[PDB]
């Protein structure tokens, strides 16, 4: 009955049923392929990233755990409406796509790191991922088309 990738869960703090996607790491309260997709992302690197450097910081020394805390904060702020995805990507994404509000443009299967690709294609149009881990760092992914 659930579509692929989705499972039922209950909140630990409230008991309320929600649904979680183990490909995109998205979670939502409601019960829930193209040749190409277009996405934007926000990348937070850490000391084990393949290249631990960006436009923001020449040497990135934060731990994978500190990177995840930052990603989770940004997700909260985006979900609350307190900040826009695009604004946070432009400020805080450790990737030159920050200068395009995080836009990567359109892409096919075969082109990106696999966890990124699978999350991207498993998102609905307009849906945002949870934290997505790759050799580059931890991503928030927004599917725009």
């Amino acid at each position: 009955k659930l579509p692929p990738g989705w499972e039922k869960a209950m909140s630990r703090s409230s008991g309320r049923v929600y649904y979680f996607n183990h490909i995109t790491n998205a979670s939502q309260w409601e019960r829930p392929e193209p040749a190409r997709v277009r996405c934007s992302h926000l990348l937070v690197k850490h000391s084990q990233s393949r290249r631990p450097s960006s436009w923001r910081q020449e040497k990135i020394t934060r731990t994978k755990e500190e990177a995840l805390e930052l990603i989770n904060g940004y997700i909260q702020k985006i979900k609350s409406g307190e900040e826009d995805f695009e604004s946070l990507a432009s400020q805080f994404s450790d990737c030159s796509s920050a200068k395009a509000r995080g836009d990567l443009g359109a892409f096919s299967r075969g082109q990106m790191q696999k966890p990124f690709e699978d999350a991207s294609f498993a998102l609905r149009t307009g849906e945002m991922s949870g934290p997505v881990f790759t050799d580059s760092g931890i991503h928030i992914i927004l599917r725009t088309e």
